[PDB]
């Protein structure tokens, strides 16, 4: 498999460093991982093999690794560190030997500092006078795996599970170690290794039969500062506990979970906790607080956390009833429960109120629960964004969500401030991303999708990083510093999401995908289903009326500033118009386009743009190794051909329904 | 499991017969099966146990079983028998002991005669003066199973396979024997036990590893006059033969199949042959004649037959191209090959040119290949006709197909005359039906679906039987002779197909089903797919233009009389209008309804009719055992609720597209 962004490509003779020793003040597993990474990077890039020592040699050029407590003289900069995972990197200002100090608040801080130092070297930065201080914004920077133990991965487009096979754990762990290195390099500090939809075999991950293996995996992740979590089956008491119910208020059920927690911590002392998708609490007339709190109480004595997913809605909605709105479900179910959740419970909410569509407005829940920890869930695997066949760099979208001002406490109440816990002083909060990896040699199916995993980690560490700099870092580390290569791949990445949205669902209405696998155009795919995902297109217009005045009243879930913006047909942003209003095809957008012509325009032009992505990539031939050049070219060609299908299906569907021809007379099949 | 129509319900004291002996002139396995059936029927119904003897006792009331060669005095009636499976049943005209003679041309004839005699008793017919002669019209009266060896049944809605489980054959064969009795009772004389889509394990049914088991099953069917067939994987030479190709012209491939045939016949001397769905012949640039003839040559020395399915079409068609027509594919691919097929090859063609839709015009291939054996394939399992949740007695539809005059040789060239071989003097021909059975206790999922299997056999024996008499026979044997019960269930059966069509796809255009499982409404489900199943509905009209004048030219595949009827917008029957013409919603049908109002009418009224089916059944409570009463009631309620979904989805889709309201102001959801 590929090293992804940790290539540590050999430098030319004019870009090397002179170091004789690495001073490791600690011998903990995390320090060993940090030292090993430093040795690997310096050897591959610099062709040097500094000796690892435990005390500084005042006359040797060295890289010093330690925590504040290991310092001889604690300087002001590192003295300002408050976050456990924070660190400082600074070059000694003396005129003698060259010394680089990597000072972490804790061991994990040293590890992240080493990765940062190595990132600087891969990017060819001048490290003669460094003065860096970094502290992560989000406490939880997590990855959710949807891997099944039979090897399949739900919504996995990059191969099979690297964790399981034949209802067992894989015997080889070398790839898990390399995966841990990739995650740690971008600051990811938490991971749930199994599908949130817990099946028969997976339910047993919390039993003695599989805990030894879970512990072996946790041991590897622990060395890289990563806490391990398990997704659980709420009905476990029944399925494997032999109890007659799973009711969270049943005494025996409560005790069963306490005993289960105790058992897990005997194998994994620093177990992170449970990720829960939920026989469930409502099966017994209990609410989410009662259901989550029961699990929270079981984990409390051990410091474990309960990550309760808010992806709850009536999966049996009637398309006939336009008064019911799936988009309102999450808020209506959890908002009223604010303040009733135990302190170690974190509500995990998707970026949008529906289901990871190419574009969805921000979930109203963010900013609405001052007394309840919250963390956002984003999807790295491209379920509705191309399935790694189409290129789609998700970082720009995630920044739009993170930078969305909820106005919960007036201007300056961005989503990022909600989930980083600063706005409401949340004890536990952060962000989680659904893994896009698999057994494929390139890990992500589409070589360029590696940028989404890298980018997720970067944003999790600091949401303020620009999409531009994240793309630049990833391209340089993965493909080198040739200015043409960097500018071209960066442009491809930065423009990809808009290009894909252009030829898929219009103006934020979402969906229009084939049911089941969710890949490809099918305008009415779920239009008459019971999933609550409708566009209501007819011969005169299209869109969901989510207004308070005449619609579902969904706009009222936002604070006044945003509620008013979406409520008004005139101020509602074009990009989300059809998610909030039902309008005639002739309605004029802010862009000046009628709604119907906008549909035609973006679909015809989106294909043209996809062809440009391919053309620009082809111009890089000779500057990229043949293997990756062809791997990506193959996918770009697949993208162009499928984009044509998206364009024609959508254009024809709307021509057949609206009867309005393309303004420019471009080809729409009858 | 249920005895279905072979209930042999105990008669009252005033409806019995007096018999002391059963004279069995032969001891062959088929004769033993016939005698055993007679003993079972007479004991259960009459409460008598006649002694089985081999010579007539001139003073005893007896039932005589034998072939012409066993007769002491061959009377004129039986003397006219020419078909091997034919028989005569006649009461002796003497004034002494009562004697019933069941005379068959061959042993199988005696078996079918015994079932006929027993059918007369179940129906309470007066047998004092019988004079019956029966000869089947179709040489092949076959059942195709789509069972997989893992237990699943493709498009199976009546439970799992009764033949396989865990990639093995079931150990218990008692149910197979009872199944054979059911099939033989209605004259079915051939069966293919495995799915036409042959997977990995199933490919091995033609190898020594599974042949012993196949032989055990064949032994059971043989006792009931049923020949056994296997569906084969055309690529077997590669998958299990170790050869580098499956090319029918490759010498080694040809020899491999010859050796395979030889091996099979060593286990099953009377093996029927292969059913083939086809790496295939076209994979090597060979045509269907070359591909089928190679297999035919392998089976020829043993008397085996090759049943070559004509379900061939470009499963990668472009919806954009309205010049290509999937409906024309079968005819265009096989018509030109007429006269190039070996004599033991039979082309199996579906009743329609598409894929078992509720209504399709007759496949043009019937009547178009004078020099090629043909047999029709019908689908008993209700894939697109309700999946045994909705009631749908298929006999009326099959009669419409069988009675369709192709005019191949002028008036009187009905499809039934094509497949019974009389029109073109086919050596081997007939009809095959895709099994609707499964492990469910009632065999068919829907108790009343038992009528479809029964009815298939009756029509296979004699296509001239009316739907009314077939329904009457089935109801009486299955539910008794209460006049209310008979009239009610017969009415339900006879009206079911039209009722289901009423709320599904309109005017013969077909489809409008959910993709994948094919159950339920989804007007645009496959509308933009590559399967060639389109209705082309837009804001102005709907339908496929299959005319020669302006369309695909599909009408030209029929002989002049029918081609002209469909070609003209004015003469084309309403029931198939949208299959042949693209028309405006305002187009006036022969019924006087505009096309759009017809859609609304049949969908609103179809639901009303479904409610009536349920109401009529409820009125029979107390006259049917509680178990079956509730089993059927449960399904009828499921039908009514789903019918409402079909009605509303289709009505709303067309209101949204046409903008034309229901003439009567009935409820159409916006």
């Amino acid at each position: 498999y590929e090293p992804c962004w940790l290539r540590y490509e050999r430098k030319d003779q004019y870009s090397r460093l002179r170091f004789e020793e690495i001073v490791a003040k600690r011998t903990s597993p995390i320090f060993q991982a940090a030292v090993e990474e430093l040795q690997k990077g310096l050897r591959s890039m610099m062709e040097i093999e500094p000796q690892v020592v435990q005390e500084v040699n005042e006359t040797a050029n060295s890289i010093w690794l330690g925590t504040l407590e290991d310092e001889e003289f604690e300087r002001p900069l590192e003295g300002t560190l408050v976050h456990p995972e924070g660190y400082v990197i600074r070059s000694d200002v003396d005129d003698g030997p060259f010394r680089i100090y990597i000072i972490g608040k804790t061991d994990a801080g040293v590890l992240y500092g080493v990765f940062h130092f190595l990132r600087l070297l891969q990017m060819g930065e001048n490290i003669a006078q460094l003065s860096i201080i970094e502290q992560p914004k989000n406490r939880l920077r997590m990855i959710n795996h949807w891997d099944n133990m039979d090897g399949s991965i739900e919504r996995g487009y990059a191969g099979r599970s690297i964790f399981f096979v034949d209802d067992q754990f894989v015997k080889q762990n070398q790839r898990i170690k390399d995966y841990a290195r990739l995650l740690a390099s971008v600051g990811i500090n938490a991971i749930s290794i199994n599908n949130v939809n817990v099946h028969k075999t997976e339910t047993k991950l919390i039993t003695d039969h599989f805990l030894p293996d879970v512990a072996e995996v946790a041991d590897i992740f622990r060395t890289y500062g990563i806490k391990t979590f398990l997704s659980i089956n709420y009905a476990s008491p029944i399925e494997i506990g032999g109890l007659p119910t799973a009711d969270p208020l049943d005494p025996e059920v409560r005790w069963w979970w306490k005993e289960t927690a105790k058992r897990i911590y005997q194998y994994i002392p620093d177990f992170g906790g449970f990720v829960v998708k939920a026989p469930g609490p409502f099966t017994y007339g209990r609410d989410h607080a009662e259901g989550a709190n029961m699990l929270a109480e079981a984990l409390a004595p051990f410091g474990g956390l309960v990550i309760w997913r808010c992806f709850v809605y009536n999966c049996q909605q009637d398309w006939r009833d336009r008064t019911t709105d799936r988009a309102k479900a999450a808020y209506d179910h959890f908002k009223p429960l604010d303040g009733q959740f135990r302190e170690n419970v974190i509500l995990q909410i998707k970026n949008g109120p529906m289901d990871f569509q190419v574009r969805e407005p921000v979930s109203p829940l963010f900013g609405a629960m001052p007394k309840t920890n919250q963390m956002m869930e984003v999807q790295i695997t491209q379920e509705y964004t191309g399935q790694q066949k189409h290129l789609c760099f998700l970082i720009p979208q995630w920044k739009e969500v993170l930078d969305f001002d909820t106005y919960a406490k007036g201007k300056g109440s961005e989503v990022k401030k909600v989930i980083d816990g600063s706005l409401f002083d949340y004890r536990y909060s952060g962000i989680a991303g659904v893994s896009n990896i698999g057994s494929d040699p390139n890990w992500t199916g589409h070589t360029l999708a590696q940028a989404n995993l890298y980018g997720f980690g970067r944003l999790a560490w600091n949401p303020d990083l620009s999409a531009e700099e994240i793309a630049n870092e990833w391209v340089v580390q993965t493909f080198g510093d040739d200015s043409q290569v960097v500018e071209t791949i960066s442009w491809m990445l930065l423009s990809s999401w808009r290009i894909y949205e252009n030829y898929t669902s219009p103006l934020g209405v979402g969906w229009m995908v084939n049911p089941g696998h969710h890949y490809g155009p099918n305008v009415d795919g779920y239009e008459y289903s019971h999933w609550g995902t409708y566009h209501y297109a007819d011969r005169d217009g299209i869109g969901v009326d989510r207004t308070v005045a005449t619609g579902t009243g969904y706009t009222a879930q936002y604070f006044p500033e945003n509620a008013a913006m979406y409520e008004s047909l005139d101020t509602c942003p074009d990009e989300l118009l059809l998610f909030f209003h039902h309008v005639p095809y002739t309605h004029r957008l802010h862009s000046g386009e009628t709604v119907i012509q906008h549909i035609y325009n973006t679909h015809f032009e989106g294909v043209e743009q996809a062809k440009q992505l391919r053309k620009r990539w082809e111009q890089l031939k000779g500057k990229i190794d043949e293997k990756r050049y062809h791997d990506v070219l193959e996918r770009l060609t697949i993208q162009v051909e499928h984009a044509k299908e998206w364009r024609d299906v959508i254009n024809t569907y709307f021509y057949r329904k609206s009867g309005i021809d393309d303004q420019y007379g471009r080809k729409i099949y009858r």
